[PDB]
């Protein structure tokens, strides 16, 4: 019942959009062409 | 306790997946390969 509460689905939300978008602007560095 | 708040949670979500779309649309188009 904790674990799908909307404030700790909202936070890990958060949490791996924070990280996807930081590996996203990773890759999109990493260019050759 | 201001940035822990869900309000600030969904907007910070928000943003960055408005930046992570527009992002991988030229991500994607980058097709010359």
């Amino acid at each position: 019942r904790f674990n799908s509460s909307n404030d700790e689905r909202i936070r890990v939300t958060s949490e791996r959009v924070e990280n996807m978008s930081m590996r996203l602007e990773e890759v999109n560095e990493r260019e050759h062409s």
